[PDB]
């Protein structure tokens, strides 16, 4: 293949496309014996070269990485998932989707497929793998083989045209919570909400709209409620015919945050929109009820993170504007006014990719994990992240004594999200471990770090080492053998 | 994998382990779109931890890479060579066979097994990949799947307990011409000859014995004979007895050369022994006859070049005298004594690993292709070969004019052994290309590397990179798709 000389294609972004299997990793430190499970990955890697000649990160197609850890040992299995785009380019020999969420630069033979990609999750829910993207219905897999099943529709009972790659899984009902934007087209207002049982149906699809299309990627879940942020990542057909990123960011939008009920009944008058000034937010840490209230924990940030969807008035991207720190914004049902009734930063450590106990889904809660970016640590080699920023810390959050716990990966390394693992159902909140990629960047590999979740200062109990690089991921999940068809 | 922390497992020695598939491997240059067929490969990489908790290289479970060049493009497909050993350890979880070509450290289990990694080659011959190593009867393997078969025994008719890693193909008849020395039991100076059909039938077993129990890891072969260099890296149970390696060089013994009829009823009678000074050689890069003359061309090192294999009399490795440069060895079959008609040093280029146009073998021939040791470049970085010598030029010989082409693969690499391609059945000797693997040290990765086979000096015309390092590799070879199973 010939891929551009540009920086997305090139160096820690070089394609890599592997497929493999390899049981029993080298590993040092102890893999402990409880755990029998895997975790899962996904990164953006192109099967083909960008019909333009280049691309941005997020458009790369979905390789799914899982770490089968079992009998104290970690064994990898990596298989792409087969999305219409990638069978349909598989068998063309060539790539035929163009750029990103941008229909206008499709080869014509591909006119109305699904362009997903299914490159920003790797979910298990419903004893599926789901490879997920937020454009389009998510894919699923064998979690076990990791063959592609196809896209799920629900057996014609779903009609919104996308679904998330965020989902939430409410523990007190088991039921999978998503959300679907550009529900009825692209750039559309209009969104779908859809809860999904534990057995994998579709319980009900409701349809609102929202004051404006944006990038809805992320949102918050609690018992009554959908938690929206409305957040002027903004795009447009004239944007696309105009040859633009799809989205651009714009400093003069007010942010909102909705409140939609969980209710197949509901109607557009049901929603409350509160309303703050411009920032930026992408996800969620979790959200909660208090009363009247709700409360949903982001990382803020004073302006864009995405420099690839640049500021829609042509100012050069800011990175320290582009700092998110964690944050509470609180909305009150009972409130008169469309004002916010709170907005408090609950650390100053810069950072993002937040995590929870998932059992804490919509729940107080106690913990967070991130990733940080800490400015004030040496840097040898920089490498791992779409926008630019250096995630070269895991940070916990204790919500209760507000104590910080950071583990720095070294001045030649930096870090993927990481994921929670459950001791055991009815382990107390945050019982477990924490496992995450760590890109070696000076080794040009990666090692699969395996933590205490509460006690991350001492380093990892476990490295795993992979003996080639992974590129960078977005979101994973770890899911116990029972829920995905691997050894007692 | 808990794996030791010693120079064979660490850096550059690293097991991998990696099974894989990638078609399209990200490249540069133009690979020739005549190209059809595929370039097997084997590096020797630990299933699992030794045993003793140390190992040599040498000793490491065969990994067989194909690169499958067609339609202007390269894939990869990586698969074990799938042993007795590889099958019992991979069942038990653990290593069952001790240290190199010692059975005194086998666990009792495994008592009496074929103890072959299949690491040394991967050669294609009668429809099969022939995974080889010397202590057994090859491994084979289908070369389209890379499937395992099982150990190839020639329906019973095969008598010896080992076979050759150093195959020879005769133009005249295509049948494959192969030894075994230790052929009756482990250390013993018996050694067949076999011929094998096209067909894939072992066509005769001829024995015989040699001055004494040594090495013989290669040989040449001619129209008339097999012409086989005893040099004494010697072994014994004594030395297995005392923990000494299997191997070890003796500089206080002769060094003879057999020529020995490629004849079914051959006797020991037939055989002329020509007998030298000490010194070492181990490849073979062609034989032929002239007259009554035999002559064969090796790299001629004036002391050993295994390290691991230590002298005898425990003097510490010398790396000067291990330097080895293509020699010719010349006997007359019509000589009254024993002594060689002429030795005669063919270039002043240190190198090993040679290679032929295998339509050549045993025939007057006008070029050769080695790896270069040219101690005289820069390095900055180092690793790639087993005994520490730094391979870091592609080299070709005109015995006809006598002239040296030179390749240099920079100073942050090293290569591994050349193959050659023809550009057709009947082309002239040497048209067509010369394909290798270089281990890009700084990346930590690999590349294959395509050369137009004699015109080097401007570099390759293709490079693919694969997305993820090999480890040190011994022998490999091209053979057409029409000749593997794969598509025309
Ligand atoms: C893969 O495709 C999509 C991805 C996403 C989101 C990705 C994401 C990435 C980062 C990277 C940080 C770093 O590298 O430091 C940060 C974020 O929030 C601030 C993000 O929301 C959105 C649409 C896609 O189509
Ligand atoms: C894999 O197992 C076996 C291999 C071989 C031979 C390997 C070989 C290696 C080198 C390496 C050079 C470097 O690294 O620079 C040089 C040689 O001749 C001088 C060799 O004959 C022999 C027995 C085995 O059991
Ligand atoms: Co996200
Ligand atoms: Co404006
Ligand atoms: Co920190
Ligand atoms: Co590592
Ligand atoms: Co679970
Ligand atoms: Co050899
Ligand atoms: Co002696
Ligand atoms: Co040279
Ligand atoms: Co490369
Ligand atoms: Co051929
Ligand atoms: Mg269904
Ligand atoms: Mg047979």
């Amino acid at each position: 293949a010939h891929f551009p000389d540009t920086p997305a294609f090139t160096g820690f972004n070089a394609p890599s496309r592997i497929e493999c299997d390899i049981p029993n990793l080298v590993h040092e430190g102890t893999i402990p014996p409880e755990l029998n499970g895997a975790f899962f990955r996904v990164q953006p890697d192109p099967q083909f070269p960008p019909r333009l000649g280049d691309d941005i990160s997020f458009n790369g197609d979905g390789m799914i990485t899982r770490f089968h850890i079992h009998d104290g040992q970690c064994d990898i299995k990596q298989r792409w998932a087969k999305t219409n785009k990638w069978k349909l380019e598989n068998a063309a020999g060539k790539a035929l989707f163009g750029s990103y969420r941008n229909p206008l630069t499709d080869d014509e033979s591909v006119k109305g497929e699904y362009r997903s990609t299914a490159n920003t999750n790797a979910f298990v829910f419903a004893g599926k793998l789901w490879a997920m993207k937020e454009d389009s219905p998510s894919l699923t897999m064998d979690p076990a083989t990791m063959e592609t099943f196809g896209f799920e529709k629900f057996g014609g009972k779903m009609t919104g045209q996308t679904f998330t790659a965020h989902p939430k899984v409410d523990p007190l009902t088991g039921n999978m919570v998503a959300i679907g934007y550009a529900a009825s087209g692209l750039c559309t207002d209009d969104v779908c909400l859809y809860e999904i049982s534990p057995d994998g149906e579709l319980i009900y699809e409701a349809w609102f709209k929202v004051p404006y299309y944006c990038m809805m990627h992320d949102f918050g879940v609690t018992k009554d409620y959908l938690v929206l942020h409305i957040v002027p990542s903004i795009g447009s057909w004239d944007r696309l015919e105009k040859g633009l990123p799809h989205f651009g960011f714009d400093t003069t939008l007010p942010v909102y945050l909705g409140i939609i009920p969980r209710r197949a009944d509901l109607k557009q008058e049901d929603i409350r929109w509160f309303k703050r000034e411009n920032c930026f937010a992408s996800h969620v840490m979790n959200a909660f009820q208090e009363g009247t209230k709700v409360h949903v924990d982001v990382p803020e940030a004073e302006n864009n993170m995405f420099p690839f969807f640049p500021d829609v008035h042509g100012a050069p991207f800011n990175p320290q504007q582009a700092m998110s720190r964690l944050t509470r914004w609180t909305v009150d049902m009972a409130s008169n006014s469309d004002e916010f009734d709170s907005v408090t930063r609950l650390t100053e450590t810069a950072g993002e990719f937040p995590r929870i106990d998932d059992r804490m889904t919509g729940l107080p809660y106690r913990y967070g994990w991130m990733l940080e970016m800490d400015m004030k640590r040496p840097v040898e080699l920089k490498g791992g992240s779409a926008g630019g920023f250096l995630m070269n810390c895991l940070f916990l959050k204790d919500h209760q004594t507000g104590a910080e716990q950071h583990w720095w990966c070294g001045p030649t390394s930096s870090l993927q999200e990481p994921a929670f693992i459950p001791r055991s159902k009815d382990a107390p909140e945050g019982d477990g471990w924490i496992v995450q990629v760590c890109n070696r960047l000076a080794d040009h590999k990666s090692d699969l770090l395996i933590f205490e979740a509460l006690d991350i200062e001492k380093g990892p109990v476990a490295t795993v080492h992979l003996p080639f690089a992974l590129r960078f991921g977005l979101h994973g999940n770890w899911a116990n053998a029972e829920e995905i068809g691997l050894a007692a």
